[PDB]
C-alpha cells in the first residue's frame, strides 16, 4: 500500500508510475512510503 505526505506527491506519484515505473523508485523520488499493511499513518494522509 502506498501513502503519501502531501497531495502534490500522490499526484507526483501517480505521473511516475504512468511508464510502469517501481514504486520503490517512485516512493524515493516524491516522499510516498510503501507499507505492508493498509492503513496510512496521519502524517501520510494522502
Amino acid at each position: 500500500t502506498t501513502c503519501c505526505p502531501s497531495i502534490v506527491a500522490r499526484s507526483n506519484f501517480n505521473v511516475c508510475r504512468l511508464p510502469g515505473t517501481s514504486e520503490a523508485i517512485c516512493a524515493t523520488y516524491t516522499g510516498c512510503i510503501i507499507i505492508p499493511g493498509a492503513t496510512c499513518p496521519g502524517d501520510y494522509a494522502n
